[PDB]
C-alpha cells in the first residue's frame, strides 16, 4: 500500500466496511510502536476522552496539547488537563481575526522511532463515532544512527517542510519536537506536505502556505495533458458576493495548475437528515445562514454527500479532500487530503492588489501526486496503483428542491433518523 490513506472506523456499518478502517484507539495501539512522548495537534479536545484512547500502558507518557484556544476557552482545556500530570499545553498564536487552529497531527516517538499522522478529525468522541473522516499513516521511520551523517530527506522535501511548519508556530514547546524530528530518517516519505499558517505573505513568501503553495507544486510536479476539479470539505466561508471574486479567480486557478468544471460536494440538508446521526450530523457543518445568504451563486456548484463505494453515504462527511478527475472520472492526476474546508481563512486570499497573501489558520494536508511514484496518473479504485477514493463518482447535483445544511435555522418539517427535529439557539 503505496498511499496509507485510510479512512476512520464507523459505528453501526457492516463490519466489512470498518475492514480497512481505523478508530484512534487502532492508531496509538501497542502494535504500532512502543510510545515514549506524543503530540497532538487539534482543535476540539475532549481531554477525558482522548487519554482514553491512549493503551492503558502509555497513558502515563508525556503528551503535548496544541490548540489555539483564547480567554475562557483556553482556562477550560487547562481545567480539563490538570487531573493528567504527564500534559503541557501549547497555545498556538493567532494574531489575525476568526483564525483558528484547525490542523489535525498527530506526532508519536516511540522507542523504535517516529510516526507522523495527519488527519481530519477533533479529539472528541463523536468525530471518530459515525462520521466519515481521513487519515494519512507515515511509516515508522528510524532514528539516524547516531554515528552518520544524512539529511534524512525525502524526495518530495516532507522532512524540511514539516520542520518549517512546526517553525512558523514559534513555539518552544514544538522546537524539542523540531530537534526530535531531525534526528530521525523520513526519506521514504512519499507525499508532499501543504500547510496553512497565520500571516500576511510577500514576494516568494506567497508559495509557502495555502493555495499558493499547491499552485507551486502543481506546477513543479505534475504535467499537463476538461480534467475536473472537485472540492470536498464540512464548512463553509464568505467567499464573496460572486464567483469571481475568489472561488474562480484565485482559487480555482491553483487548483487547476498542472506543469474547467468545479465541483464542490457538500452535505445536504436530506444527506444530514437520514444520516447515522441525524440533525445533530449538522453540529459539525457550521454553514451558517449569514454567510449563505450572501452568497446563493455557490450552491448551483454543490453536489450531495454520496459514499456508497465505501459504505458511508449515511456517515456525514468531516473529512476534506480536494482532487483532480479525468474528464470520466476513471483516473486522477492528483489527490489531496487535508483540514482545510472552503473558506479564505484555511486556503488564504490575495490582498493589496495581489502582492501579499493573507492566511488566517492553520491548516495541514498531504498531497499525493502520481510523479512521487513513478506514475502520470493513479486509477481510481472503484470500490473502496489505484487511489481509494472514499465518496462515489461522479458527484451528484443538488436536486432542485434540495438545500445546503445550514446549521443555525430550524429543520421541523421532517424529523431525522431518531424521530427528532433540529431547532438551533
Ligand atoms: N466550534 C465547535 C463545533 O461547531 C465544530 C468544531 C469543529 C468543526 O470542524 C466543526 C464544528
Ligand atoms: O474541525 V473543523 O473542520
Amino acid at each position: 500500500n503505496p498511499f496509507q490513506f485510510y479512512l476512520t472506523r464507523v459505528s453501526g456499518v457492516k463490519p466489512k466496511y470498518n475492514s480497512g478502517a481505523l478508530h484512534i484507539k487502532d492508531i496509538l495501539s501497542p502494535l504500532f510502536g512502543t510510545l515514549v512522548s506524543s503530540a497532538q495537534f487539534n482543535y476540539c479536545f475532549d481531554v477525558d476522552w482522548l487519554v482514553k484512547q491512549y493503551p492503558p500502558e502509555f497513558r502515563k507518557k508525556p503528551i503535548l496539547l496544541v490548540h489555539g484556544d483564547k480567554r475562557e476557552a483556553k482556562a477550560h482545556l487547562h481545567a480539563q488537563a490538570k487531573p493528567y500530570e504527564n500534559i503541557s499545553l501549547c497555545q498556538a498564536k493567532l494574531d489575525i481575526a476568526f483564525g483558528t487552529h484547525h490542523t489535525k497531527m498527530m506526532l508519536l516517538l516511540y522507542e523504535e522511532g517516529l510516526r507522523v499522522v495527519i488527519h481530519t478529525s477533533n479529539l472528541i468522541h463523536a468525530d471518530w463515532h459515525q462520521k466519515t473522516q481521513g487519515i494519512w499513516l507515515s511509516p515508522l521511520y528510524p532514528r539516524i544512527a547516531d554515528g552518520t551523517h544524512k539529511s534524512g530527506e525525502s524526495p518530495t522535501h516532507f522532512k524540511a517542510n514539516l520542520i518549517s511548519y512546526l517553525t512558523a508556530y514559534n513555539a518552544p514547546s514544538l522546537k524539542e519536537w523540531i530537534d526530535v524530528i531531525h534526528k530521525h530518517d523520513l526519506s521514504e516519505t512519499n507525499v508532499y506536505l501543504i500547510g496553512s499558517t497565520p500571516g500576511r505573505f510577500q514576494g516568494s513568501q506567497k508559495d509557502n502556505w495555502g493555495h499558493f503553495r499547491l499552485k507551486k507544486l502543481l506546477k513543479d510536479h505534475a504535467s499537463s495533458m476538461s480534467w475536473p476539479v472537485v472540492g470536498q470539505f464540512s464548512s463553509v466561508g464568505s467567499l464573496g458576493a460572486d464567483e469571481s471574486k475568489w472561488l474562480c479567480s484565485e482559487f480555482k486557478e491553483s487548483m487547476l495548475t498542472l506543469g474547467v468544471p468545479l465541483y464542490l460536494i457538500y452535505p445536504s440538508v436530506e444527506n444530514v437528515r437520514t444520516s447515522l446521526e441525524g440533525y445533530p450530523a449538522g453540529g459539525s457543518l457550521p454553514y451558517s445562514i449569514q454567510t449563505a445568504e450572501k452568497q446563493n451563486w455557490l450552491h448551483s456548484y454543490f453536489h450531495k454527500w454520496s459514499a456508497e463505494t465505501s459504505g458511508r453515504s449515511n456517515a456525514m462527511p468531516h473529512i476534506k479532500t480536494y482532487m483532480r478527475p479525468s474528464p470520466d472520472f476513471s483516473k486522477i492526476a492528483w489527490f489531496l487530503v487535508t483540514s482545510a474546508n472552503l473558506s479564505k481563512a484555511a486556503w488564504g486570499a490575495l490582498e493589496k492588489n495581489g502582492t501579499q497573501l493573507m492566511i488566517r489558520s492553520y491548516e495541514l494536508g498531504v498531497l499525493f501526486l502520481p510523479s512521487a511514484l513513478g506514475l502520470d496518473s493513479f486509477k481510481v479504485k472503484q470500490k473502496f496503483a489505484t487511489f481509494p477514493v472514499p465518496y462515489d463518482l461522479p458527484p451528484e447535483l443538488y436536486g432542485s428542491k434540495d438545500r445546503p445544511w445550514i446549521w443555525n435555522i430550524p429543520y421541523v418539517k421532517a424529523p431525522d433518523t431518531h424521530g427528532n427535529m433540529w431547532v438551533p439557539s
